[PDB]
């Protein structure tokens, strides 16, 4: 039993809700919140911008030190950093950004990072400003992630479309 509430069950291990991931994280304080990161951990907009703003820019300060030490992530890769006031940990995962021409096949590799964590609160990778089809992202999620994932979808119209079209 866990504290996640109001989710629709899609499969044995994948759940979905129309929710603001920032507000959901603030309320649940999950062990892991996933950020829709880029390779530079520049949290300017989208989910990353929102999560970072909610940490009063502490996420960005920590991220800048991480990059200065380690260099950029790979597309499809991840790193574990602090969850600040939102979660114990933040798993920064880089899905491919279609608006930069990155290979969508890397979306499966990106979701594989979730399997290193038993339970996660997460957005749909490569959705939103990353330019991928969120229906495709949900399909890859369900077919790749084996651990327990609670998906927060900000847009109510999109949430209803994702549910109604789910196979
Ligand atoms: C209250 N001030 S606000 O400017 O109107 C406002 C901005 C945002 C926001 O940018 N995001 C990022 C996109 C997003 N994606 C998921 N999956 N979940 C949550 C979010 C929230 C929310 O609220």
């Amino acid at each position: 039993v866990n504290s996640f509430s109001g989710y629709l069950k899609l499969t044995d291990n994948v759940y979905i809700k129309n929710a603001d991931i920032v507000e959901e994280a603030k309320k649940v304080k999950p062990t892991v919140v996933v950020n829709a990161a880029n390779v530079y951990l520049k949290h300017g907009g989208g989910v990353a911008g929102a999560l970072n703003k909610a940490t009063n820019n502490a996420m960005q300060v920590e991220s800048d030190d991480y990059i200065a030490t380690n260099g950029p992530l790979k597309v499809g890769g991840s790193c574990v950093l602090s969850g600040h006031n939102l979660a114990k940990h933040c798993l920064h995962v880089v899905g491919p950004n279609v608006n930069k021409g990155e290979d969508i096949q890397l979306l499966k590799s990106a979701y594989e990072n979730f399997n290193q964590h038993e339970v996660l609160l997460a957005p749909l990778l490569s959705a939103g400003i990353f330019g991928a089809d969120p229906i495709h992202s949900l399909r890859v999620c369900v077919d790749t992630v084996r651990t327990n994932v609670y998906l927060a979808v900000f847009d109510k119209n999109l949430y209803d479309k994702l549910v109604s079209s789910f196979l």
